[PDB]
């Protein structure tokens, strides 16, 4: 029955198997700032928090995407014959996949796959996306039918993200559409539009009833997070925790749990990278994610205020919103106050003065090579007057803080916008990447230049600057002299 071939795929929404949550959430997902690792599994520094991750790690998003999205994929599409609900989600589900492979190593195969055969041909960053936006807009077309009939029958059996109300669906694809089109929105700014536009006209999400999360956790009714953290190989970021607590954030209870390695209290981070090579146990007692708390806790995918912060920015680029900037920056705090049960929006909001906080770690001795000063000066309330890069630092900042815990989020707005300001490495361990900006990207992995050698090499000649590198610019990223 290809509904039930549905929810292996489902596993690309929030990666709720313990180690596909380590692969995904928490390794390279570090550049976005939210969850550190602090294991170095015996590689001291020639780690991904360096920028210098093996090759085994580097390749691991690449196998447990791939591994989750095909062959089902194709299984579905051969048995629905390309119709119906039961093939909306499988395409959905494989364009959600893979616009996060894209958004890691740039060119990925996709149009020129086929039932089986390992040597696809590469799609460039262009064609992928433009592809993927196909793809996803055939879904749409079908999911807007089926929702006029009411919650569908077949779906409700294995969906556990809205038992099979493709009303949240449709919602959910057009966000994805409009977070899709503000991603190449630099590259592509007249293509972006149309599609941001067309998104929302279509339906974003627009309350906390709407936002997804992996309910099950994949049916194994416990979430991966808890288990990572419990080993302990993740804890919270420096970045997000000081920026937070500069912020007095009245979000911190509901996103980190106090540090006890000391009687201080308050939160205190990790820092991503740090002076010295990090080690689980010494960071044992620094603050956990809350949602490792609870292993009954399901993995979120998608929240309602994303929608809200996307339209903001789409309003500062003068693009067609249905609302202006402002309006959306405080729909989007006040969504994210909501969807965590916390109070004091209103005087969050109007903040003036409370700046990024500096991150110091004094809990274990010797850790003061950690410390860093905060490069953003940006403050909560909204500010009419203020200039073009400050109204965008502020809704790219809260919507950082919003979509948490977000893998991806942080790191690409970030290489995108220069904003949110990441916290970089102590240091690169990789001559193609220095700490100014990090990271740039994953590479292809040894199992295509092992197995589909004559078409990866052909796709080292469409990246940007020619190079198989973690520095090398992805398509829609702000290339080192500013421009797209
Ligand atoms: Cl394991
Ligand atoms: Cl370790
Ligand atoms: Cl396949
Ligand atoms: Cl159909
Ligand atoms: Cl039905
Ligand atoms: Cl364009
Ligand atoms: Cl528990
Ligand atoms: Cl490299």
């Amino acid at each position: 029955p290809a509904s039930n071939l549905l929810s292996t795929m489902f596993n690309v929404y929030a990666c709720p198997q313990q180690n596909a949550c380590q692969e995904i959430n928490c390794m390279w997902a570090s550049f976005s700032g939210q969850v550190t690792a602090t294991a170095n599994w015996s590689f001291g520094k020639n780690i991904f928090a360096y920028y210098n991750a093996s090759e085994g790690h580097n390749d691991s998003s690449w196998g447990r995407l791939y591994g989750y999205i095909y062959p089902s994929f194709f299984l579905v599409e051969n048995s629905t014959e390309k119709k119906g609900v039961i093939y909306a989600m499988a395409q959905l589900t494989r364009v959600y996949g893979m616009q996060l492979l894209a958004s890691l190593q740039g060119p990925i195969p996709y149009t020129q796959m086929k039932a089986g055969e390992t040597e696809a041909p590469y799609d460039n960053e262009q064609t992928v996306w433009h592809a993927m936006f196909d793809d996803l807009d055939n879904a749409i077309t079908i999911l807007k039918s089926a929702a006029t009939f009411g919650v569908n029958q077949d779906l409700a059996v294995v969906d556990q993200f809205y038992k099979g109300d493709c009303s949240k669906w449709l919602k959910f694809a057009n966000t994805l559409k409009l977070r899709m089109a503000i991603r190449i929105s630099g590259v592509e700014p007249e293509y972006a539009q149309t599609k941001a536009q067309e998104a929302v006209l279509g339906g974003v999400m627009e309350s906390v009833g709407d936002s997804s999360y992996d309910t099950t956790n994949g049916g194994i009714n416990e979430n991966g997070y808890a288990i990572v953290s419990g080993w302990p190989e993740v804890r919270a970021n420096a970045c997000l925790v000081s920026y937070m607590n500069g912020y007095n954030d009245p979000r911190r209870p509901a996103y980190f749990t106090p540090q006890t390695q000391t009687a201080a209290g308050g939160y205190v981070g990790v820092r991503s990278g740090s002076a010295e090579i990090p080690e689980p146990t010494v960071y044992a007692n620094y603050s956990k994610l809350f949602i490792a708390t609870d292993k009954t806790l399901p993995q979120p995918v998608m929240y309602a205020a994303e929608a809200a912060f996307l339209r903001a920015e789409g309003a500062l680029k003068g693009w067609n919103m249905g609302g202006d900037a402002k309006t959306f920056y405080e729909k989007g705090v006040r969504l994210s106050f909501e969807e965590f049960g916390v109070s004091g929006a209103d005087d969050y909001l109007a903040d003036a003065t409370s700046i990024p906080g500096n991150y110091v770690d004094n809990l274990i001795a010797g850790h003061t090579g950690n410390n860093y000063t905060n490069q953003s000066s940006i403050t909560i309330k909204w500010e009419d007057g203020a200039d073009d890069a400050k109204k965008l630092e502020r809704v790219l900042t809260q919507k950082w803080i919003a979509c948490y815990p977000d893998p991806m989020n942080g790191w690409a707005d970030f290489r995108r916008t220069g904003y949110p300001r990441i916290f970089p490495a102590t240091e690169s361990m990789n001559a193609d990447c220095n700490t100014g900006r990090g990271q740039r990207r994953l590479r292809f992995t040894r199992s295509e230049y092992n197995n589909n050698k004559a078409n990866v090499e052909a796709a080292v000649s469409m990246l940007s600057n020619g190079k198989d590198s973690n520095g090398t610019d992805l398509w829609w990223a702000m290339k080192e002299n500013g421009t797209y």
